[PDB]
Formats: C-alpha cells, structure tokens, sequence
C-alpha cells in the first residue's frame, strides 16, 4: 500500500535492521543480544543523517580504561569511592566532561 519511494526506502531500512536483529538473535545466547543490538545501533548511527559520528565518545566508551592515570593523580571526591574517582578522572579527559 506504500507507493512513495522515500517512505518505501525508510521502511526498508527499518525492516532491514529489525529482521537482521531478529534472525541473528534467535540463534544467540541472551548475554550477546545487547552486544549485537549495540553494534546495529552504531551502524545506524554511522548511516543516519544529521548526527555526528561520535567517534571520540565511543572511543572513550570502549577504551576509556586505556587512558592512563598517574600514581597519586586521582583525587578524593566526596561521596565517590576510589574506583568511581578513577572513572571520573578518566572521563574528564574528554572536552564535554571537563567540568565533571
């Protein structure tokens, strides 16, 4: 019942993502469903129009721990444990979270 080509293209893209996830995740363990969904979400974010790639934020998401904290460089923050302090210090490297 859809004749306009733009609507058909949008429906095809959405159904592609949906059917791919359904068909794959029906043969996956429940732990890995979220992983593949995250991968497809990142693929769409690469393919979506008007949104930046967010390459730096995802790079910190996947390799934030790879950032180095010098010994004694972690301060003490009221209410945060040591681990949360290291996490916040690592997250402060990005420019958006500079005042975190």
């Amino acid at each position: 019942g859809v004749t306009d080509h733009t609507q058909r293209l949008s429906i095809i893209t959405k159904d592609l993502f949906q059917v791919a996830f359904n068909r794959v995740a029906r043969g996956m363990l429940h732990q890995d469903h979220i992983t593949f969904a995250m991968l497809l979400a990142r693929i769409k974010l690469k393919g979506t129009v008007g949104e930046p790639t967010y390459d730096a934020e995802f790079q910190h998401f996947l390799r934030g721990n790879e950032i180095v904290l010098s010994a004694g460089s972690t301060p003490r923050i009221q209410g945060l444990t040591v681990e949360q302090a290291e996490a916040v210090v690592r997250l402060s490297c990005l420019p958006a979270f500079k005042d975190l």
